[PDB]
């Protein structure tokens, strides 16, 4: 080595003095550097296959051939570099298994490196960049960390070096050394927060909190526990589970109430964050309650039922009907509660059973007498009775529309996941969740909550 | 012009002239005035901001600012090419923002980027990867590729060229032209299989299917329709869109079924698809029937809902209780049925429903007079009518597990998603699946189809 580094500043000196650069590397340099490299690796801390670009200078090829040490070695070259190929037999000893592609085919480089680990699917591969073109190197650098998520032994590699003579077009002999490039995630730690942000922006929050807990395993910021808190908190209301979600709302609020958290970006939305924790806690408050006095509650409920319903509607049509008529019903029977009355237990006069029956058989098109009145009113029996005792939200419902509801309202206990087999129609769960806004919207007004929505805040990064 | 220019360089260089002198006094500022004027750049792109590694030729990063023609320009150097930056600002004209980096060091680069980008969100960039170590350089294209996911106007590109003299270590002045490197996902077609594998393996069956008609297009192969349908399928079952799985699955089938296809690999899973085909047939057949002789339907659906229950019943407790109470109802109601009884109204003589008010009360640990049968039975009563009937599977259960049961079952209507408040813990949820289970083994040897699973069939590549 001290050899090496002797001999070094012996062809500078040579070369200096008019001597060729590139004849005397080959004469004084290249034979001891490469015969140091056939009995010591210069390699940083396994490879089956390499797979390594050639461009117009092939020592650093046979020195990345010689440092990962494949059985397997194959050279994507060029029709211009190809010339170069019997010096890399000779100087590595191996078996080479040439690929030809054009100098800046970025394409083809991704397709023989596709094709390279199709036959080699499960050994540890070697994408070796050192020499070619920027565009073939860096073609092999993008292939491999491409395909590292299907391939996960795969590596890409380099000959890293110290003191590259511009003038020489060679590093100082001796300090090469093949190393594994890094990609992205495995690099910069702070990239998993994107991953966690886009799973959070999908709706994905138990991913996205599960991505969270494990930035603080890996890096042990603190700052991604109110993240991954706040994550928690959207899961469990997304799941109707308001205990949960008020029980970690609560202790995000908390911790960002700490003079430690002062500055974490949650704080930049705090109003926010307040008001949905505040909802929370009415909907934990009227679910303990089961009364429809508790309009907070009932809003945030039926609010929540409604957004889950309207983000069902294309993936999960049935799911959306039950999600809508839930919220519809809450609707009614605190409409019903403005009167003093409950749908379980409404008690009813002779007079207001008969006019019932007679407005059900109106809308339904058959006789009062083959109307009957459950104990607890059906949703079609609320609406009904609401408007024949004068309900002003009600009230302006035109006849068209009910008629055109009355099949969806009079199903409801009849749906696939509740007691029966249906799926109403698409647009029949439209004009559902259509009359249930309108009655959230008059509910609304009526709450300490004001307007409120379940979207979730941006995150602040 | 440049042609001829290019044949005087190398006659100059012929006679002993200095290479690079001569570059720098005959061939760059001809090349230099060229892309002032109208710059080589491959569909014309309009850039916001630009950034770009810097090495020892500062010719081709003054180059690819011109062709990007960013207004604001960035140039990642390092210590050794720092003293470059003052006459890349001369032959650019651009007032450049320099960032320091290590030659090697590809978490710089890779911070670097990420930084620039959150300060440039949402308009396009150019990573321009020409000079530098191939460190620097694939660590830009590899920063760029990985970025895109989140950063989807950035651009990595690369100053070309037709033909490079090695000698000169120069490309053939004004063969150059600056070029977007297409990332590996938009170049290879075929990856959107091993993206559509991964999707499919994770249950994600509406992004494999789209995925599977992208391949379709974009290669010729109508195969992966064959893919999209499948996916399509186990999607609306899922849904529990029983109508559109046949549909889908009829059509996969009658396709498999064609010459073109017996080598597909959906074939070599084909007898299970069929039995899968037939599950929807009779789940079909029973939903428009919503009679509990058609057993193979009874069985298909409740195996159905139980699936999904215990997918769901970790994070999603309420609705895995919704699907659980249905899939045991069920059950039940067949059950019935395969007593002689109505399974949707059994006719309770005055006897049956003392009898059967003693045996609740007896189990719930409450006084007969506290029980009320309403005129549909609950879950609890009609398992509990079952057990006085002499049915042999429910008279197993013990009064300690009956007992175990009585909150759950006699929550059934009360569930937050029926018509109740309750939010459920996952282990309500799994005695009641539990149950529903040993029900059903119970039924599937009673049925044409056998044990079957919704399970999806792999893929076979």
């Amino acid at each position: 080595m001290e050899d090496l580094d002797a001999l070094w500043e012996r062809y500078r000196e040579a070369v200096r003095a008019g001597g060729n650069p590139q004849a005397l590397y080959q004469e004084m340099v290249w034979p001891a550097l490469l015969a140091l490299w056939r009995e010591k690796p210069r390699v940083y801390p396994a490879f089956a296959v390499s797979v390594h670009t050639l461009g117009t200078s092939p020592e650093a090829t046979a020195l990345a051939i010689l440092g990962a040490g494949a059985e397997r070695v194959y050279v994507l070259h060029t029709p211009e570099s190809a010339r170069f190929l019997p010096r890399l037999r000779q100087d590595t000893g191996k078996d080479l298994y040439p690929v030809e592609i054009g100098k800046s085919d970025v394409e083809a480089i991704y397709r023989e490196v596709k094709r390279l680990l199709e036959k080699h699917p499960e050994v540890p591969v070697a994408l070796d960049l050192t020499s070619g073109t920027k565009a073939m190197s860096a073609g092999l650098a993008a292939a491999g960390f491409f395909f590292q998520r299907f391939y996960p032994k795969v590596r890409v590699v380099y000959v890293d070096n110290e003191d590259y003579d511009p003038e020489l077009r060679r590093p100082r002999a001796g300090t090469e050394k093949l190393r594994i490039l890094p990609n992205p995630h495995e690099a910069l730690a702070e990239v998993d927060a994107l991953f966690a942000k886009e799973l959070y922006g999908k709706g994905e929050f138990g991913q996205a909190a599960a991505y969270f807990r494990g930035m603080v395993g890996r890096t042990g910021n603190q700052a991604y526990a109110l993240y991954a808190l706040l994550a928690e908190m959207y899961r469990a209301w997304r799941a109707l589970d308001f205990g949960e979600a008020l029980k970690a709302g609560r202790k995000l609020l908390g911790q960002l109430s700490q003079n430690v958290w002062l500055n974490h970006p949650l704080n930049a939305r705090r109003e926010a964050l307040e008001a949905q924790v505040a909802l929370l806690e009415a909907v934990d408050r009227f679910l303990k309650a089961r009364d429809f006095a508790l309009k907070e509650g009932v809003y945030g409920l039926a609010r929540t039922l409604l957004h889950l319903a309207q983000e069902a509607k294309e993936e999960a049509a049935v799911l959306a009907a039950l999600y809508a008529y839930r919220a519809l019903e809450l609707l009614l029977q605190e409409r019903l509660a403005l009167l003093g009355r409950r749908a379980e237990a409404p008690g009813l006069s002779p007079e207001e059973a008969e006019a019932l029956r007679k407005a059900l058989a109106e809308l339904l098109g058959v006789l009062p007498e083959e109307v009957r009145l459950p104990a607890k009113l059906g949703l079609l029996d609320l609406l009904a009775f609401l408007r024949l005792k004068g309900d002003e939200a009600l009230g302006r419902l035109s006849l068209a529309e009910l008629r055109g509801l009355a099949g969806a309202l009079k199903g409801r206990n009849s749906a696939l996941l509740v007691h029966g087999f249906d799926v109403p129609s698409p647009k029949a769960v439209e004009g559902i969740a259509r009359l249930a806004q309108g009655l959230l919207q008059d509910l609304e007004a009526r709450t300490a909550l004001g307007p409120l929505s379940p979207e979730p805040v941006p995150l602040g990064f």
